[PDB]
């Protein structure tokens, strides 16, 4: 069904918090990364784990939790305290089950958005709503890392986007039914929800401190693709013989922007030399069912062409409201990357800026006007 929820969208609805007692040894380490890292006992605990079979993970929610658990342990093992003391070999007894589970779930054996954000959360009270005050994350890395604020605000933007995502079938049906008003309603509804998502994005400032993000959390989200600290990638002991590179790119692995890029025929899949290659690569790091969803949307008739073919200024204005909301979102995201990467980096990206500025202006160049 593309694993897309009416309420939470690309987020994993109501994730599992507990594994079977079989996996308690995994569970304990993941639940205690702040103390084990700080006290310098983490790597020993990982290095003294026994081989635990994944055959006792009986369903998707259990596999997603195990993947989040092993991904957090792996990031902590590789990066340690976060200050250059690195491990380049992931011990056999983590690496083999982590890589087996990853293959089953068709995701790379590294921490991704779909683990640390889409699966990493709970309601404090199951009867209060999906708001920040009623929610928590399941795992953090270090005390003060602001992982609660970063993951939960990302999740809440994701949940806000769900309201626009569930309208997408109405769009294609209305094109196909030849239902002009239904299509116009739907596009205005999508834009309205995307605007609401932009409002939710503002909570980022209330809960994430630029020093903590840039200097702590960013470290544990860092990968080994093009990383000088791990120039040949990571050795997954006992599974592949030579090291492999995978990006640690959690923020950029949301499907939300690409979801509406593709819906509105904005051309970034194919296009820019280095911008389109980056956007296509980050798809490798999305759950397969979401990869599938983005592809099926590309195969559908073009909404942008349909609107263009109609000589209908009302349609063109609803379409442009969607494109505007997507520009607003990337423009605000530009501001945040300035606040949370660029300024702290200088207090010690021009390629990073150019990538984001490019995707925004390509989105901006898509407005119809006429
Ligand atoms: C909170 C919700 C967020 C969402 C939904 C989101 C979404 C995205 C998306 C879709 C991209 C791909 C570029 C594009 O499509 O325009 C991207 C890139 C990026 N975002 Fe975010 N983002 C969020 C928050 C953040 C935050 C708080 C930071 C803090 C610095 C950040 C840092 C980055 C970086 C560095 C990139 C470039 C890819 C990379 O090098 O990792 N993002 N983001
Ligand atoms: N801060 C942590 C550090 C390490 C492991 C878990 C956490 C949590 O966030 C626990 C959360 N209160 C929960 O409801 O599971």
């Amino acid at each position: 069904a593309y694993h897309i929820d009416e309420e939470v969208g690309f987020a994993l609805p109501n994730p599992q918090e507990n594994l079977p007692d079989f996996y308690n040894d995994w569970m304990f380490i993941a639940k205690h990364l702040p103390d084990l890292i700080e006290s310098g006992q983490l790597r020993e605990r990982v290095e003294k784990l026994n081989m635990l079979s994944i055959d006792h993970l009986t369903d998707h929610k259990s596999q997603r939790l195990a993947r989040l658990v092993l991904g957090c342990i792996t990031m902590a093992y590789v990066w340690g305290k976060g200050h250059g003391d690195v491990r380049k070999v992931l011990p056999r007894n983590i690496a083999v089950p982590y890589c087996q589970l990853s293959a089953a779930l068709e995701l790379p054996p590294i921490l991704v958005y779909a683990d640390c954000v889409l699966a990493n959360w709970k309601k404090k009270d199951p009867n209060k709503p999906l708001t920040y005050e009623n929610m928590d994350v399941l795992f953090s890395f270090r005390d003060g890392d602001c992982s609660k604020g970063f993951f939960l605000v990302s999740l809440l933007v994701e949940i806000a986007a769900a309201s626009a995502i569930k309208v997408i079938p109405t769009v294609f049906k209305a094109m196909q039914m030849q239902e002009r008003d239904t299509l116009l309603k739907a596009l205005l509804e999508i834009a309205s929800c995307l605007e609401k998502a932009l409002q939710v994005f503002h909570q980022i400032h209330d809960h994430v401190n630029p020093k903590a993000f840039f200097s702590v959390l960013r470290i544990y989200l860092s990968g080994w693709k093009g990383n000088p600290q791990l120039s040949d990638g990571l050795v997954y002991e006992g599974f592949w013989e030579d090291p492999k590179e995978f990006a640690g790119g959690s923020a950029g692995q949301s499907s939300v922007f690409q979801c509406f890029d593709v819906l509105l025929g904005i051309q970034q899949t194919a296009g820019g030399g280095h911008a389109a290659q980056f956007l296509q690569d980050m798809r490798r790091y999305m759950p397969p069912a979401h990869r599938n969803f983005l592809c099926s949307l590309e195969s559908n008739p073009s909404v942008r062409e349909f609107v263009l073919s109609k000589g209908d200024a009302g349609l063109r204005e609803a379409y442009d409201a969607c494109v505007k909301a997507l520009v607003s979102l990337r423009s605000y995201h530009l501001q945040i990357v300035t606040k949370y990467i660029l300024i702290p980096a200088s207090q010690q990206g021009t390629d990073l800026m150019n990538f984001l500025k490019t995707v925004r202006s390509t989105t901006e160049k898509s407005l119809l006007k006429e």
